[PDB]
């Protein structure tokens, strides 16, 4: 409810990427993502989930979402998942860690997956 | 197509958890997850994405999905994302890495996120 | 050489932790770490390695180090490894990702490892 | 003591890499690593730390180590850290997660770090 409202909207990360999400009453996340970097052009579908009844101790709201990097313009044969928590208030944030897996041969599977962290704000 | 067919079904990981997924023609993943471990009971909604047009060099198919650990029985104030690749054939596998974030206070945010790896097969 | 000089010293991360390191000519890192958070008191031994001949294209210098969280005051039955890169200049930084593993039972091994990111500066 | 003995020796992972380590009485790990894959040839220095007084409940022993991928033959401008736990007994194992950072430009820092998992045994 509070965080359905707080999460729904347009977010921006430190790279200049754009995350457009709707948080549903059932815990769904749906929207589009546009990366400022990488083998990417325009918007990509995203879907995910969030805790629709977080704790009321002042904890964050756990959430995550996935982008497969295929759309009408490109196919980067890869998928990113962001896992993190939403923190509400005047300077709301979504603080995330992500895993970006590329499809590989079996011989290259050891080097399939990048790891990083993205912080999203409502302003940038 | 090939991997819509190959991905859709029931999968099992090394912990004894059960992953029930439908891969759509558009790149969607939908289903339910049941963990054998942790603060979890019964099935949880999952949603994700996969590369619906993978390479044909013998590479894996990149995919990912999210579970928020809230259902009618429990709320563990946390979300897991799995990022990985599907590898088809007689002993098909989905090889994943995952990030499990709990909602935390700001003071505890440094210890919000677990990391691990799960391998899913069609048999176990 | 340049980065032996640049890396050797006292660093501080965003949590207020203190990283005291000597970079040797052979690629060694030695020193002590003091965490501002967690099950930790005072200084802990650290050892690691760095690229002692980085690229000269303006790339970072790859490095990593380990702390086992045992000293004369406490034993937290855990170890952290930081992996990252040093970036020199007026606002030098060491940008890292870390893995913090606790010793667990086999049944709890799935939840053994925390993941996070720390940015170190010469000032804070 | 028990794990000084148990950890010291030659280990092998699922890729066919060779990890030669000495565990000291003070918690030090020293040795050499030879990767079966990647931009690597021959042995590389490793250093790390382990919990020299683990719990006696049947928990694992937390440890970690670093390799910078520079030696007399090659320089891959990168460093790997493994974080994990040693589990003793007839089929002893070291179960690890790793982070492999390459030195990058600032513009490429988002894609600096690979993540994976290696399981080491005394036999393979
Ligand atoms: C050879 N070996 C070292 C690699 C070199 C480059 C790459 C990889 C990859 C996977 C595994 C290895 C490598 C990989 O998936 N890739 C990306 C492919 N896929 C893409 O480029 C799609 C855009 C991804 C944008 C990310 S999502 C997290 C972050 N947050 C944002 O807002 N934007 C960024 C590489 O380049
Ligand atoms: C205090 N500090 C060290 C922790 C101790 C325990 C925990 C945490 C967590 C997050 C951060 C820190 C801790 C966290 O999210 N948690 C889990 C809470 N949430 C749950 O238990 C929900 C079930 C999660 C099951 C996982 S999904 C990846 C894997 N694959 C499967 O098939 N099953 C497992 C902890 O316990
Ligand atoms: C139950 N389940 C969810 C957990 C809950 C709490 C914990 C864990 C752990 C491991 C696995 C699970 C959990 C774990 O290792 N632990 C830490 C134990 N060990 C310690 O507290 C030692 C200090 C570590 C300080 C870190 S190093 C990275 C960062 N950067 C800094 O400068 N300071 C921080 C937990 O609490
Ligand atoms: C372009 N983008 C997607 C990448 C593509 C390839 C690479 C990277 C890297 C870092 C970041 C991105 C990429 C990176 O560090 N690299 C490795 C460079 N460095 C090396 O190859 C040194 C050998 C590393 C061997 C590892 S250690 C963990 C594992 N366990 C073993 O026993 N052996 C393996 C890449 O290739």
């Amino acid at each position: 409810g509070r965080d359905e409202a707080g999460i729904t909207g347009t977010w921006y990360n430190q790279l200049g990427s754009t995350f457009i999400v709707t948080a549903g009453a059932d815990g769904a996340l749906t929207g589009t993502y546009e990366s400022a970097v990488g083998n990417a052009e325009s918007r990509y579908v995203l879907t995910g989930r969030y805790d629709s009844a977080p704790a009321t101790d002042g904890s964050g709201t756990a959430l995550g979402w996935t982008v497969a990097w295929k759309n009408n313009y490109r196919n980067a044969h890869s998928a990113t998942t962001w896992s993190g928590q939403y923190v509400g208030g005047a300077e709301a944030r979504i603080n995330t860690q992500w895993l970006l897996t590329s499809g590989t041969t079996e011989a290259n599977a050891w080097k399939s997956t990048l790891v990083g962290h993205d912080t999203f704000t409502k302003v940038k």
